[PDB]
């Protein structure tokens, strides 16, 4: 609510754009996470760029985000715009999922148009297109067109025409109290409904027009991992808004067909006789389906959906899972201990032939849950919550890669998978303290030089020592200056060390995460992380 920005933004393929977002310049908000993210299925919003150093590969070289804590604003710059950039976005503070954000529309045309808003909506759901007009057209014909074949085709008229493909699921809502707009409400959106729409009031040269870019999204499959002859539970959570529409669970085919495993109209596929359970539905309209005695053949894409006949159809809301059924092989989870405020360096083995495959590190949640939600991969992705504290390195290589997680707490205790295209790791948090020693709340000042200490015990004297800035593609090493020993340790004086990171002329882009760390050839170890902030006056 408190966040402001441009609600409509229009551009041309090739140009560039500068979106400015305003926020309350509270103490917290000054260096809190700024994010620019794109709206996706099911309310999701995918980080495209953040103030923590994360930059989507889709924005690599193409975009930047500059904070202005004095103004109370930050500015997202995007260049080399493509039509692919047309969409709905949020600019915000904190984490994408939380509230503090503002909703931005971005449209990109091929050459030079008009007032254009983007709508982004899930399959099967409703959209409301608002169509504004001037008083001189308030009692003339209201229309909605769709560009079908570079031809505007009438979808609905105030004269009573409704296009055959929309009948029964479209209405033209005339506002009361003399407001100067009408709305078109479209239900049960289909993939085919996506496209370019034209709102029109009047039929004159005096006509009032608005462009609407309607996007209709398929859902993202949730991944589920289960063992042969084990069970799985699908929690189907469509709206309360469809709680009274018949539900189905079905399995996707090589074809476009999606054959029903279970129904609320009596269908229960023979393959699943005696091992399928359709549980009752919530007051939320959500329900679950349980499958036992899994066969390898049971693995695939599953949709649960709502449609009056109990079958998958166009314009039906849906939810997706990808199921994996794997053999029970012959092993216990390798265990790694770390201590709060410090770090781990977990070695993940992969099969040497799968060397250029993608590696994954994810949090495993137990066989019934079935899900192992990703935290980081080898392609520059990182979960938002883990920006500045998590990386996946290809070193040492040749059958092994490293996951570095730091800024530890008790919360991080749990089971993790190393994945490729496998290895379970239990992280335990024990009483102890970090060997490396770093300041917490560090603040440089614009144009001035800053230097930042890191203390290394004697333990690490023959280790290689580094400073680097953290981004999501990799921690980049910096000029550090080896300085004299340090007295911050016990049973240590001469062998210990202090290594300093020096930032000679601080720019606004020097803000973000810096890691102090330790290394032995290609085998990485402990790290310590410090956030460098940037203001401009002095203190
Ligand atoms: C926000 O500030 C940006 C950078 O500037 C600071 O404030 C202005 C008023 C000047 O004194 C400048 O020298 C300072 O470093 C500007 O580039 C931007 O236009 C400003 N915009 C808003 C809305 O505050
Ligand atoms: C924003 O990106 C452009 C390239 O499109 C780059 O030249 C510019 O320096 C960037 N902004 C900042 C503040 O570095
Ligand atoms: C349904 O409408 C679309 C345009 O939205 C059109 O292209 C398509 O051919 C129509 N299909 C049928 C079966 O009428
Ligand atoms: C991120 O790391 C890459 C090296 O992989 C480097 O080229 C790039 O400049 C870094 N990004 C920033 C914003 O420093």
């Amino acid at each position: 609510s408190p966040i402001f920005g441009p609600e409509e933004v229009n551009s041309v393929e090739g140009n560039s754009v500068s979106i400015t977002c305003y926020y309350p310049p509270t103490s917290v908000n000054r260096h809190t996470r700024k994010y620019w993210c794109r709206q996706g299925a099911r309310g999701g919003c995918i980080t495209l760029i953040s103030s923590e150093g994360y930059v989507s590969s889709k924005y690599a070289g193409r975009a930047n985000l500059t904070n202005f804590p004095e103004n109370g604003t930050f500015v997202v710059n995007i260049a080399q715009l493509s039509q692919d950039d047309s969409g709905r976005y949020k600019c915000g503070l904190g984490i994408n999922s939380r509230g503090l954000s503002f909703d931005v529309s971005l449209e990109v045309s091929q050459g030079p148009l008009n007032d254009t808003k983007v709508y982004t909506v899930d399959l099967g759901r409703t959209v409301t297109i608002n169509c504004p007009f001037k008083t001189e057209n308030a009692q003339k014909r209201k229309s909605l067109y769709k560009q079908i074949g570079l031809y505007p085709v009438l979808v609905i008229d105030s004269s009573g025409y409704v296009n055959p493909n929309y009948t029964g699921r479209i209405r033209l809502d005339i506002q009361g109290t003399g407001q100067l707009l009408f709305s078109v409400v479209i239900n049960q959106l289909r993939l085919s409904d996506a496209g370019q729409y034209l709102c029109q009031a009047g039929d004159d040269s005096n006509s009032n027009k608005k462009n609407a870019d309607l996007q209709v999204l398929k859902p993202e499959p949730e991944l589920v991992y289960e063992d042969l002859r084990g069970s799985v539970t699908f929690h189907c959570a469509l709206g309360p808004e469809v709680a009274n529409v018949a539900k189905f669970l079905c399995r996707q085919s090589s074809g476009e067909n999606c054959d029903v495993v279970v129904n609320t109209l009596g269908k229960r596929a023979p393959a699943f006789e005696g091992r399928i359970l359709l549980n009752p539905q919530d007051k939320d309209g959500s329900f679950s389906v349980v499958i036992t005695g899994l066969r390898k053949e049971d693995a695939g894409r599953y949709l649960c959906g709502a449609h009056s006949d109990g079958q998958l159809q166009e314009g039906s809301p849906i939810q997706a899972w990808q199921l994996f059924v794997n053999e029970e092989s012959t092993r216990s989870p390798t265990v790694v201990k770390g201590v709060a405020g410090s770090s781990v360096a977990v070695l993940c083995p992969y099969n040497r032939k799968e060397s250029k495959s993608i590696k994954y590190w994810c949090l495993w949640e137990g066989a019934q849950n079935g899900r192992c939600p990703l935290l980081v991969d080898s392609e520059g992705w990182v979960k938002a919550q883990y920006e500045g504290r998590l990386s996946l390195l290809e070193e040492p290589g040749n059958g092994t890669f490293t996951v570095i997680l730091n800024q530890l707490t008790s919360r991080d205790a749990g089971f993790y998978w190393c994945l490729t295209n496998r290895t379970t790791v239990e992280i335990k948090i024990i009483e102890g303290e970090p060997n490396l020693k770093v300041p917490g709340n560090v603040t440089a000042v614009l144009g001035e030089t800053l230097k930042v200490p890191c203390h290394f015990p004697c333990k690490f004297s023959s280790y290689e020592k580094y400073w680097c800035k953290w981004n999501n593609t990799g921690c980049q090493a910096l000029p550090s200056q080896d300085e004299g020993p340090s007295k911050a340790f016990v049973n240590c004086d001469e062998n210990s060390r202090l290594v300093s990171l020096t930032l000679n002329l601080v720019t606004r882009a020097d803000e973000g995460w810096y890691w102090c760390g330790v290394k032995q050839g290609h085998f990485y170890g402990e790290t310590a992380a410090v956030y460098v902030a940037v203001e401009e006056r002095g203190s």
